[PDB]
């Protein structure tokens, strides 16, 4: 699924991401935008043996198990394929776990690069939340 920003915003909001650990919804939507272009199926198979999965491009080294990544910690306790679901719950849950595991949203390089310091509310602006 390729979300629309507002649809994603609403989904993320239903999942409690707005202001999760102080990150407004737009941040999450922005992160998704730049991580995956809102594509729940996004994968980025890295040269480092990990892959980034799903709408938030969560990486398989620490966060989810794809069985093939060295150093797997599977801190989200999920198979990475769960992060490729059309529903965002697993990605959200894992995103929450990423933050709960002492990360900010700087855990997402696309957030750090493309959302941090930006008008992230643009990503939820004009949406029905």
């Amino acid at each position: 699924k390729v979300f629309g920003r507002c649809e994603l915003a609403a989904a993320m909001k239903r999942h409690g991401l707005d202001n999760y650990r102080g990150y407004s919804l737009g941040n999450w939507v922005c992160a998704a935008k730049f991580e995956s272009n809102f594509n729940t199926q996004a994968t980025n198979r890295n040269t480092d043996g990990s892959t980034d999965y799903g709408i938030l491009q969560i990486n398989s080294r620490w966060w989810c198990n794809d069985g093939r990544t060295p150093g797997s910690r599977n801190l989200c306790n999920i198979p990475c394929s769960a992060l490729l679901s059309s529903d965002i719950t697993a990605s959200v849950n894992c995103a929450k776990k990423i933050v709960s595991d002492g990360n900010g949203m700087n855990a997402w390089v696309a957030w750090r690069n493309r959302c941090k310091g930006t008008d992230v509310q643009a990503w939820i602006r004009g949406c029905r939340l």
